[PDB]
C-alpha cells in the first residue's frame, strides 16, 4: 500500500500474529455475550426455575475474564511489535544522524530534531498498530455479528439490514436541509444585528439632537424583528429533532409491523428479537471505527514518510581516500573564500595563511561576528565554497574525514560532555586505547587534579546528567584533559572564558599553555594575555584579513591590532 | 440567585407554565415507551397472539408523535419566553445606552457593547431556559424512570440502585490508582527523553572527537530503556480497561445471581428485567444533565449581573434646571482646564476664548488635538474639570442638559446618518415640527437640491443602511441641511474635508457661507479659505490659546499662527 517500512516489522511478526489471533477472540468474547442473550431472556428468566440463571451467572463473568485476558495480550503484544518496530526506527534514523552534515544540526531544523524522531517515531508504530486493531477486532466483531443476527431470525436481519440504510440517508437529507435551512436564515439575522450595531454607533449624534425618544422607538421596532428572526429560527431548528426521531421511530413501527405478518413469524421468540436489536444497534460502533481507519493508517504512515525524509536527507560528503599515521604538516591557505550555507553574507575573502608546524599562531577576531568559522574548514564541518585547504601536501577534500577531525581538536567553555563517566569522557571514543594511569597524567597536565580526584566517587563519577555538574571552569579542565590524552598536532582554542576564576583560571591558563607549548595551536583570541601569548598576529574584519605578523610588527603600526589592544582594554 | 430579573417573567408566566407542563409530557412519552417495552416482550412475542405486536406499531409511533409535538411546543414557548425576555431586556439596556455620557462609549466599542446587548443577554436567556429545560424535563425523566422501576420489580430495583453507586466508586478509585501509576511512569520516560535529546545534541563534539560508535551504543542503551518503559506505560493503561469492564462484569453476575440464587423476588418475567435494565441505563443522561445544570445557571445569571452592571453604570449628568430656547449668549471658556476621563494628559488649560455673537469668530490649530475636545465642551458630551463655560452668563453645567444641546449644532464631513428617509433624517428627532417644503428650503440652502431629488424615491429615499450609501460629501450636504433646518443658534464646524469636488466642493462651501453669515462658529478649519473667511482668528498649540486676533494681525505676528499657516500652504 502507500509507505511498506515492511521489511523493518518482518522480524517481529510472530508477536503481531499471536496479538491479531488473540485479538479477534476479543470479539469473539463480545459476539458470544449477546449470543447467550437470547437463552437468557427467552429461556431463563421465564418461569423456567433455573439452571439458565445459575449457568449464565457463572459463564459471564467467566467469558469477561477471556476477554480481559485477551485484550491484555492483544495490547501488550501489539505493543510488543510497536516497541521493537518504533525502537529500531529511531535506533536507525539516529544512527543517520550521526554521520549527517552540521548543516542539518545548524538550526535548519534542529530545533525539532528531538521533537521529530520521538514523537514521530511514537506516531507511526502508535497509528498503525491503532489501524491494525480497529481494522481486525472491530473488523471482526462486524463479522462475527453479522453471522450471529443472520443465524437468528435471518427474516428479520434483512428487514433491518434493508432499512438501516434507508433511515440513515433519508435522515441525512432531512437533516442536511434543516442545516442549510437554519444557516440561511442565520443571515436575516446578521443583518438585523448590524442595523443594531449602525443605532448603536451613533451615539453623538443621537445625543445631540436630543433624538433619544425617536432613537427608543426605531429600537423597538429592530428589537421587535430581532425578536422575531429568533423565534422563526428557533422554529425551524426546533421542528428539526422531531422529524428525525419520528423517521427512526417509523422505521422501528414498521419493523415491528412486519412482526405482525406470518413472513418473519416463528422468528420473533422473546429473547431472538433482543438479540438481533441490539447486535444491529451494537453493529453502528465498529463500523463507525472500520470507515475511519484509512485515515488513521495514513496518518501513520505519512509521518513515517516524513520520518523516511530525514532518514534519506543530505549526507556528509566522505570523497576521500587518504588516511593518516601523523599530521607533522604544515597548514597552507591560497584565496580560501568560504560562505556558510544558509546565508548571503560572504564569510571568508582570499586567504594566504603558512601556518607553519611547530609554532603556533593567534588569530584575533575583534570585529566578533563569523570568526570561528575559519576554524571550522580546517575541521570540515561546513564545507569550503571556493579555494582549498592545503594540510600537508594535500587538501581536506582528497583526505578522509574521520583522520582529518582526529588530528585535530576543538576546545571551548561551552564544550559539550556526555553521559557516561569522566574517565571514559576523558577518553572518549578511545578509552580501550590509553590507560586508567593515561588519564589522571591528562587529569595532572590539565591542572585540575584536586578538583577530579575530590569528586565522590574519583576517577570514575559519573559525569554528565545525573551526576555532579561541573561548572564551566572544570569542564574546560576535563575538555583540556581529552586534548591532552588526544594530543591534537592541530589546536582551536575558543577562549571565551570570560569569567575569570581566582587561582582557577589562572591554573587553566597554564594548563593552556602547556597543551599549546608544542602543536600549532590556531586561537580565537578573546583575552587579553593570549593577545599578549600571540605568536603570529592575525587580524580579521568582518570577513577578510586586513593584517598579519608578530606582535611588535602590528603594534609599531596602529592599523587594526594595536587600536584593539586599547579598545579590548 | 440574584434574581433582580423577577418582575420580567411575570406578565410571561404563563407561557413559561405551558412549556413546562408540556415538557412534563415530553419526558412521560419516553417513560411510557419503556413501559410498553415490558409486555411487548413478555406476552406480545411469543405467544401465537399478535394483538400486542400489531397495535404496538401504532403505539409507538403514537407515542413519537406525542413526543414530537410536545417538544416542539416546549421549545417553541420556551423560546418565546426566552425572546420576549430576552427582548425586553435588550430594549431597557438600550434606553439605559443613550443615557449614557459620551466617554462610556468611547472607553468600550461598538462590537463590544454590541456583544454585551446581543451576545450576553442571548446568554443570559438561552442559558436559564436551557437550565429550565434540563431541571424540568430531566427531574420529570427520572421521577418517572424511578417510578417505573420501583413498580415493575420493587426487588430488583433496589439492588441495582445500592450496586451502581458502589460500581461507579470502585471503578473511579480503580482509574484513578491506574491514572496514577501512568504519570508516574510518564515521568521516567520523559526523563529518558531528556536523555536521548541530551545525546543527540553533541553532533558537533562526536564528530569531532569521532565516536560515531560509541555514540551510537549509547543510543542503542538509551533506546532499549525508552522501549522498555514504553512497554510498562501501555502494559499499566491496558490493564485497566479490562479491570473497569471486569468489575461492571461482576456487577451485572451478581445482578443476575441475586435474580435467581434466592426466591426472594422471582417474580422477574422476561419483559420486567428488560424494562427495569433499559430504564437504568437510559436513567444516566438526565442525572448526568441534572448535575451539570448548576454550570447553565450562574453561568447565564452571571452574565445577566454583568449586563446589570453594564446597565447600572455612571449616568450622564442631568444637574440642570434652567431652559432657554434660543441665545445670542458667548461661549467663554473663562480659566477651562479640562482632561479626557480614562487618559493622563491635558486636554485643555485654562483658556480666555469668548464667541461673541453674530460674530463668525474661527479658531485654527495645528497640534492634531486639543480643538478637537474644545467644540465637544460645548455639546458637553465630556464634562469639564475645572473652571465655567458660560451660557447667557450661567454656566453649561446650570443650563439644561437637552436644551444646550438642542442649541448646538454637529456639522462635520465624519457623519452619521440614521437608517431613515432623507425627509425624516433631515427633520430627525422632531419630524412633526417641520413641514416637508421646510424640508426642500432645507435642501435648497444645502446648495444640493440638484442631488437631493436625483435618488429614485426622492425626497423620502431611504438614505442610511439599506439605502444608495451616499459619499461623504453629500452627506456632509445633508448634516448641513439638517443645520438649517435647525437653525441652532451654536455652531461648530469641523471643516476636515480634505476632498475637493469639482464644483460641488465650492457648493458646500457657499453652503457653509449661507449658514454662517449668522450663527456664531469657532470653525475648526483645515482649509486655508476657511481660515481667510475666518473673523476673530485663534490659535492654540496643544495645550492653550496663543494668541486671538484679525486675520492680519495674527499673520503680522509670526509667534506660532504664520508658521503654520505658512506649512498650511
Amino acid at each position: 500500500t502507500f509507505r511498506r517500512l515492511w521489511p523493518t516489522i518482518a522480524p517481529f511478526k510472530a508477536g503481531l500474529i499471536v496479538a491479531g489471533v488473540a485479538l479477534i477472540l476479543n470479539a469473539a468474547s463480545d459476539t458470544f455475550m449477546l449470543s447467550l442473550l437470547k437463552p437468557l431472556l427467552d429461556d431463563g428468566f421465564g418461569k423456567t426455575d433455573r439452571s439458565v440463571l445459575v449457568w449464565m451467572p457463572l459463564v459471564v463473568i467467566g467469558l469477561m475474564i477471556l476477554r480481559g485476558i485477551t485484550s491484555y495480550v492483544s495490547s501488550y503484544c501489539i505493543s510488543w511489535v510497536s516497541g521493537k518496530v518504533v525502537m529500531t526506527m529511531r535506533r536507525r534514523l539516529f544512527g543517520h544522524m550521526m554521520g549527517m552534515p552540521v548543516s542539518f544540526f545548524d538550526k535548519q531544523s534542529t530545533g525539532t530534531l528531538l521533537s521529530r524522531i520521538t514523537y514521530d517515531s511514537e506516531q507511526v508504530a502508535s497509528s498503525s498498530s491503532g489501524a491494525l486493531i480497529t481494522v481486525v477486532r472491530e473488523g471482526a466483531s462486524i463479522i462475527g455479528l453479522f453471522i450471529m443476527m443472520f443465524y437468528y431470525s435471518w427474516q428479520l436481519s434483512i428487514i433491518l439490514i434493508v432499512l438501516a440504510p434507508i433511515v440513515s440517508i433519508a435522515i441525512r437529507v432531512v437533516s442536511k436541509r434543516f442545516r442549510n435551512i437554519s444557516k440561511n436564515m442565520q443571515n436575516t439575522m446578521g443583518q438585523v444585528t448590524t442595523s443594531a450595531e449602525q443605532m448603536l454607533k451613533g451615539h453623538k449624534e443621537v445625543l445631540i439632537f436630543g433624538g433619544q425618544e425617536v432613537e427608543t422607538k426605531r429600537f423597538d421596532k429592530v428589537s421587535n424583528r430581532m425578536r422575531l428572526q429568533g423565534m422563526k429560527m428557533v422554529s425551524a431548528s426546533s421542528i428539526s429533532d422531531p422529524i428525525i426521531q419520528l423517521i427512526a421511530s417509523l422505521a422501528l413501527a414498521f419493523v415491528l409491523y412486519a412482526a405482525s405478518f406470518p413472513s418473519v413469524m416463528d422468528s420473533l421468540t422473546a429473547g431472538t428479537i433482543t438479540v438481533v436489536f441490539s447486535s444491529m444497534i451494537a453493529l453502528m460502533r465498529p463500523l463507525k471505527s472500520l470507515t475511519n481507519v484509512n485515515a488513521q493508517f495514513q496518518r501513520g504512515m505519512a509521518a513515517c514518510q516524513t520520518l523516511f525524509t530525514i532518514l534519506d536527507s543530505e549526507q556528509e560528503k566522505d570523497e576521500g581516500k587518504r588516511v593518516i599515521e601523523r599530521a607533522t604538516g604544515d597548514v597552507e591557505f591560497r584565496n580560501v573564500t568560504f560562505t556558510y550555507p544558509g546565508r548571503d553574507v560572504p564569510a571568508l575573502r582570499n586567504i594566504n595563511l603558512k601556518i607553519p608546524a611547530g609554532k603556533t599562531v593567534a588569530l584575533v577576531g575583534r570585529s566578533g561576528s563569523g570568526k570561528s568559522t575559519i576554524a571550522s574548514l580546517i575541521t570540515r564541518f561546513y564545507d569550503i565554497d571556493e579555494g582549498e585547504i592545503l594540510m600537508d601536501g594535500h587538501d581536506l577534500r582528497e583526505y578522509t574525514l574521520a583522520s582529518l577531525r582526529n588530528q585535530v581538536a576543538l576546545v571551548s567553555q561551552n564544550v559539550h560532555l556526555f553521559n557516561d563517566t569522566v574517565a571514559n569522557n576523558i577518553a572518549y571514543a578511545r578509552t580501550e586505547q590509553y590507560s586508567r594511569e593515561q588519564i589522571e597524567e591528562a587529569a595532572r597536565m590539565a591542572y585540575a587534579m584536586d578538583f577530579i580526584n575530590k569528586m565522590d566517587n574519583g576517577l570514575d563519577t559519573v559525569i554528565g546528567e545525573n551526576g555532579v555538574l561541573l561548572s564551566g571552569g572544570q569542564r574546560q579542565r576535563i575538555a583540556i584533559a581529552r586534548a591532552l590524552l588526544r594530543d591534537s598536532p592541530i589546536l582551536i582554542l575558543d577562549e571565551a572564558t570570560s569569567a575569570l576564576d581566582t587561582e582557577s583560571e589562572r591554573a587553566i591558563q597554564a594548563a593552556l599553555d602547556e597543551l599549546q607549548k608544542n602543536r600549532t595551536s590556531l586561537v580565537i583570541a578573546h583575552r587579553l594575555s593570549t593577545i599578549e601569548k600571540a605568536d603570529e598576529i592575525v587580524v580579521v574584519e568582518d570577513g577578510v584579513i586586513v593584517e598579519r605578523g608578530t606582535h611588535n610588527d602590528l603594534l609599531e603600526h596602529r592599523g587594526v591590532y594595536a587600536q584593539l589592544h586599547k579598545m579590548q582594554f
